[PDB]
C-alpha cells in the first residue's frame, strides 16, 4: 500500500563549492513539541505495525526467544575452610541469593541459603568469606546511596552478628585472618580523605585501628587486599578515572599489621595485585606495557626486587588469577579468549582447554586448593561456571543449568578474510550442527569507536541460530580488537575502510558457502546503524535484507544534536573542507540511489532518544521511501524486557521473510530419536 506522505520543505545549501539538499529538516524537530513530525511518526508507526503483524514467521521467533531469556545463574564459587559460597538466581529474582553447602558436597546439591537480599530498596553490594570460612562479611547498600553498611553473618546458622561498620564507601572487603576484617571509609560527615581501617570482630567499630591514609593527597582513594596466606597486605590507591595505581604494602606478623611502606610510590602505571605466595607477590603491570605484563615482587629481602615473569605479548592481557601453582593468564588471542598457564616463576605450562570458541571472565580458586573455576560465555554460550583442574589446565562441567537448548547442538567458528586492502579481518560464524549447506544469514558489524567485538550470548542472536539461521560477526577495523592501530585503520578519513570489510565480509559468506546469493541480512546499531546505511547504498546488490537500529544517518549534521559532537573523534569535523568531503561521500541520507533496487530495509528507533536523535533515522527513512529504489518495503519502526522481545521479533521475522528463512527447531536428542524410530 502506499507510503504516509513525507512533504517536503525544499532546501539547498552551499557547502564548499557544493550543493546539498535537505528537505526533511523539519523532521529533526522533537516529537513531544512539533505536530507536523508527530502526525507522521504516528502515520508511520502505524502503517509499519500494519505490515509487521502479517509476516507469518513471526509468531515462532516471539515464542523462541520469550523462552531464552530467563534461566537459573550460578557465581564463581569461594572455598573457604570446610564450605563453598556462591551466588545463585533462579532466573526469576530481582538479586542473587549466596548460598553455602559443605566443600565436599556432591556438584548438583542445593546449596543452604546463607543470604537473600530479596527478603530485604536494599541491595547485597558485596560479599567475603573469612580464612576458614566461619564468618562471613557483606556490604549493604540502601537506595541508590553511595555509602554502604557492612554487616556479618555466622555461617554455620545463618544468624546475624552485631557489628555493623558505618561509613564505608568506595571499598573492598578482605579478612585478616578469621577474626578481623580491612576496609575503607570516609569522615562521618565530598569524596576526601578515604582511610583504610581494621575492624576487630566482637567490637564496636569506634575500637578500630586506622591502616592507612595520605593526608597530603585528600582525592587519593584507597583499597585493601590481603594475600591468600595472610602474609601482607596491599593497598591499591588511584585518583580520578587514569587507569593507574601506585601500591603500599605491610607484612603480617601473628595477626598485627606491620609498617606500611610505598611498593609503587608514584602514579605512572597499572599495578592489579593478584595474589602473593609467602613472601612473594604477582601483579598484573601497565608499566612500559600497554598490553601489560606479569611481574613477581619479591619481599624476602632488604630491597623489594621486581622481575617480569609472563613479558608483554602481541596479545592484550585482561586479567591474571593465581590457583593451584600456576598462574592463569586472560588474553584477547584475534577477538577471542585465550588463557595461558604459567608456573608461579613464569615457565610456561600451555593453554587451558576451553569448550570452544568464546570470552572468559573471572577465575576463582586460591594458590595450594586444587579446585579452580572460570566462567566462559560465547554466542550459543550464557555466562557459566567451568570446574577448572589448574595441573592439567582443562575445564570440566561445574552445576548443571537448565536451558532450553543444549550449547553443544552448535558450533562457533572463526574464519579470517581479505578486505579490498588485502587486511585479514576476523569473523566469526555461528550454527546449529543441523546446518549441512548455505543458510539465511544475518551478518552484524559495528565498526568504530575502540568497541572490540568479542563473543558473548545474546538471547536475540540465538533466537535466529535456533530458528535455522547463520550468524555472522565481523571483526571490522574501527573496533579495538587489535588496539588503537585497529581503531585508527576504521576512522576520520579511513572510516571507508569499516564498510569495505563489512562488504567484504558480506561477499567471503556468499562465496564460500555460508549463504545463499540472496540470503544475506544486516544488523547493526548506532555507529553500526550508520554501517549498515552506508553499505545498503554502496552496495544494495549483496543484502536481501537490511535493519539499522537508531543509525547516525545525517554524518553532515551528527554534531548539531545533543551528544553527537563528542563523535568527530572518530567521524570528523563536519565544518572542515576536507573532513567534510569525506563524510559526504559516504553519509547515509545523502547517498541514496534512484534507479537501483534496494534490499527490504527496516529502520528502527525510539520516537525520542538521548543518544542518537531520532531525526537521522526519520530524514533517512523519508529519503528511501521518496526515492526510485524498488518495490521491497522500506519501513520505520518507532517505538522493558518485553519491548525488546516484541522488536527483535519484528526484526527477525521482516529479515527472515527476504532471506527464505523458515524457522524450524532441531536437537542432536530428536535426530538420535528419528534415527532410532527405523529399526521398528
Amino acid at each position: 500500500p502506499p507510503y504516509p506522505a513525507s512533504p517536503q520543505v525544499p532546501l539547498v545549501e552551499d557547502h564548499f563549492g557544493e550543493k546539498v539538499s535537505d528537505p526533511w529538516r523539519w523532521l529533526e524537530a522533537d516529537v513531544r513539541t512539533d505536530a507536523k513530525v508527530a502526525a507522521w511518526v504516528q502515520a508511520q508507526s502505524a502503517y509499519t505495525a500494519a505490515y509487521l503483524k502479517q509476516l507469518p514467521e513471526r509468531a515462532a521467533l516471539e515464542k523462541r526467544m520469550k523462552a531464552l531469556i530467563d534461566y537459573e545463574r550460578f557465581g564463581l564459587p569461594q572455598r573457604r575452610g570446610a564450605s563453598v559460597f556462591y551466588s545463585w538466581n533462579s532466573g526469576l529474582m530481582n538479586q542473587s541469593q549466596l548460598l553455602v553447602r559443605p566443600a565436599d558436597a556432591p556438584v548438583g546439591t542445593k546449596g543452604r541459603v546463607l543470604l537473600d537480599p530479596n527478603t530485604w530498596a536494599t541491595a547485597l553490594d558485596a560479599w567475603a568469606a573469612s580464612d576458614d570460612g566461619r564468618l562471613l562479611a557483606y556490604s549493604v547498600q540502601d537506595g541508590g546511596s553511595d555509602w554502604r553498611t557492612v554487616k556479618f553473618v555466622g555461617v554455620a546458622d545463618g544468624k546475624p552478628l552485631a557489628d555493623e561498620l558505618k561509613w564505608v564507601k568506595f571499598s573492598g572487603l578482605a579478612w585478616l585472618g578469621n577474626d578481623a576484617l580491612l576496609y575503607s571509609r570516609f569522615a562521618e560527615p565530598l569524596n576526601y580523605n578515604q582511610t583504610v581501617w581494621l575492624h576487630r570482630l566482637g567490637t564496636p567499630q569506634s575500637a578500630d585501628q586506622p591502616v592507612f591514609a595520605t593526608p597530603e593527597l585528600p582525592k587519593r582513594g584507597h583499597g585493601a587486599s590481603v594475600s591468600s596466606d595472610g602474609r601482607w597486605v596491599v593497598i591499591t590507591s588511584s585518583e580520578g578515572t587514569d587507569p593507574v595505581n601506585t601500591v603500599h604494602v605491610a607484612r603480617v606478623t601473628n595477626g598485627k599489621i606491620g609498617p606500611v611502606t610505598a611498593l609503587i610510590p608514584d602514579l605512572k602505571a597499572q599495578w592489579d595485585f593478584v595474589d602473593g605466595v609467602g613472601d612473594q607477590l604477582w601483579f598484573v603491570s601497565g608499566d612500559g606495557a600497554p598490553l601489560k605484563k606479569i611481574v613477581r615482587v619479591d619481599l624476602s629481602g632488604s630491597t623489594p626486587r621486581f622481575d617480569t615473569v609472563v613479558p608483554e605479548s602481541k596479545d592484550n592481557l585482561e586479567s591474571v588469577g593465581i590457583a593451584g601453582n600456576r598462574l592463569f593468564a586472560s588474553y584477547i588471542h584475534d577477538a577471542k579468549s585465550q588463557v595461558l598457564a604459567f608456573d608461579l616463576d613464569g615457565k610456561p605450562a600451555g593453554a587451558v582447554s576451553l569448550p570452544g570458541i568464546g570470552s572468559a571472565s573471572g577465575l576463582s580458586g586460591r594458590p595450594g586448593d586444587r579446585h579452580a573455576y572460570l566462567s566462559f560465555s560465547s554466542f550459543t554460550q550464557p555466562a557459566t561456571v567451568l570446574a577448572l583442574d589448574p595441573a592439567t589446565a582443562k575445564t570440566t562441567p561445574w552445576e548443571p543449568v537448565h536451558l532450553t537448548f543444549d550449547p553443544a547442538d552448535f558450533r562457533v567458528e572463526q574464519v579470517f578474510y581479505p578486505s579490498k586492502d588485502g587486511t585479514k579481518v576476523p569473523m566469526f560464524i555461528v550454527r546449529r550442527k543441523d546446518a549441512k549447506g548455505p543458510l539465511p544469514t544475518l551478518l552484524y558489524g559495528y565498526g568504530g569507536f575502540n568497541v572490540a567485538l568479542t563473543p558473548w550470548f545474546s538471547a536475540g542472536f540465538m533466537t535466529w541460530i535456533d530458528s535455522g539461521g547463520a550468524f555472522a560477526l565481523a571483526n571490522l577495523r574501527g573496533g579495538g580488537e587489535y588496539g588503537d592501530a585497529w581503531h585508527d585503520a576504521g576512522r576520520r578519513d579511513k572510516k571507508q575502510n569499516v564498510f569495505d570489510d563489512f562488504i567484504a565480509a558480506g561477499e567471503w559468506l556468499i562465496a564460500n558457502g555460508v549463504t545463499p546469493r540472496h540470503g544475506l541480512a544486516i544488523e547493526g546499531g548506532s555507529n553500526g546503524g550508520l554501517l549498515i546505511g552506508a553499505v545498503t547504498n554502496q552496495r544494495p546488490d549483496l543484502f536481501a535484507a537490511a535493519s539499522p537500529a537508531v543509525g547516525v544517518m545525517d554524518m553532515l549534521r551528527f554534531d548539531q544534536f545533543t551528544a553527537g559532537r563528542y563523535w568527530v573523534d572518530d567521524y570528523g569535523y563536519p565544518e572542515k573542507e576536507a573532513d567534510w568531503r569525506v563524510l559526504r561521500r559516504y553519509s547515509p541520507y545523502h547517498n541514496v540511489r534512484s534507479g537501483v533496487d534496494y534490499p527490504a530495509i527496516l529502520v528502527t528507533t525510539a520516537d525520542t532518544d538521548d543518544r542518537v536523535v531520532p531525526g537521522h533515522s526519520f530524514k533517512y527513512t523519508a529519503a528511501l521511501q521518496t526515492a526510485a529504489i524498488g518495490p521491497k518495503p522500506h519501513l520505520i519502526r518507532i517505538e522493558p524486557i518485553d519491548k525488546q522481545i516484541e522488536e527483535t521479533a519484528d526484526v527477525q521475522a521482516f529479515l527472515a521473510h527476504f532471506t527464505g528463512l523458515t524457522p524450524r527447531p532441531w536437537s542432536s536428542v530428536d535426530k538420535l530419536a528419528a534415527a532410532l524410530e527405523h529399526h521398528h
